[PDB]
């Protein structure tokens, strides 16, 4: 039944527990409270990295190949963290990331860690394998970067993901490339049918943090860190 | 065969890959290099937390009960992080931690995060369940705290773990309480038969960090973050 209560969409787990959707703002505010209460950005990034990589690995089954399409924003950095963890586990990670002017700390740190792996970083779409890869991970869009959707590298990246034939995993995709699987973090946004097979990841938000932002929360995860969700 | 080469004991995986042991100093120096190369303490603590909790959960199978025996050192903090993650997943976590004078940052932060969960923190052994719990997790000992072994709370804690009947998981135990399972981190120390069923956890050390401390490394994990090891 309904264990989580929010003050829009409604998903359920394999056990039929109802996990509701939350607005983008409520999601950001929840993340802002956690960070004040200890769970830093680089702590979330590390965990998201691990858990996302663990899901990606399950989806994977010579070494498999994963294409990583990240943007110059905090959603992109999540993908990098994920990419790094996969590269650790003998997966051929090739990460696409466009160059930028004003440096982004989250990206800075995650790239630096990525450097030390055998994963490959590219700033071109033409440096990616012509032959379909095993999995494409998409972290191209941050909802606060409204105008970045019109970019030539953006439309060209979108074009690449769609021509490769490889199935797409979208980590923390926007509400509004067809993803085969989409991964939500902590709590889902009201994700549409465009999102495909929807999963929810645990980012280690303590139960009392939810109650502070007015959410009666009871963990829908059981004993898994990534769970499938249904409509 | 032998993929990892070190410049003592030798374990092998289910696939028969040989993973060798490393000295405590080499282990600390490896951790010291990673931290310089980006992977901070709180990043390792977060990941160790997740992966250790994931193992503990596998060992677990009304809500199950886990007793958490942590010391006032960085090994203790690992246990707290683990405890916090379990408490997130509807496990009854009761954490034993003795009071101390000079405050320990790692513990400070992890306790603060633990606070926000429904997990219970105690400084007494008499506050723990009289009826055997489902699992006891032991992080009582840091090898640099030589003299802390003689402590009255130490000998009394050791006494508690042994009288409960519950199986013991020792996360990052010393080389020299009988653990049913012991978990090593990144690379194992030459752990003796006293350690019991030995597993190796991934703490997200990039391949190039190993080569800097003179270790030709190839990931023994395959696609798991915790693996069993054999002699």
């Amino acid at each position: 039944y309904r264990r989580i209560i929010v003050p829009s969409k409604e998903f359920c787990t394999d056990s039929g527990l109802v996990v509701p959707s939350i607005s983008y703002e409520l999601h950001k505010k929840l993340l802002s409270v956690a960070e004040k209460h200890g769970l830093t950005l680089e702590r979330r990034l590390e965990m998201t990295g691990v858990c996302a990589s663990q899901m990606a690995l399950t989806l994977l089954g010579q070494r498999p190949t994963v294409a990583l399409l990240c943007g110059p924003h905090v959603k992109g950095a999540q993908g990098i963290s994920c990419g790094r963890h996969l590269a650790n586990h003998d997966v051929q990670v090739i990460l696409f990331l466009p160059n930028f002017v004003k440096m982004l700390e989250s990206i800075t740190n995650e790239l630096s860690l990525f450097s030390k792996t055998q994963g490959q970083q590219v700033s071109s779409l033409k440096d990616l394998p012509t032959s379909p890869v095993d999995l494409v991970i998409n972290c191209l869009d941050c909802p606060e970067n409204v105008f970045l959707r019109d970019q030539p590298w953006y439309k060209a990246a979108v074009a690449w993901a769609n021509q490769n034939r490889a199935p797409v995993l979208s980590i923390d995709p926007p509400v509004h490339i067809d993803a085969k699987w989409s991964l939500a973090l902590g709590l889902p946004l009201p994700l549409g049918e465009h999102a495909g097979r929807i999963y929810l990841c645990d980012i280690g938000i303590p139960q009392q943090v939810f109650q502070e932002v007015g959410i009666n929360y009871h963990s829908p995860f059981g004993c898994k860190f990534v769970i499938p969700l249904h409509s």
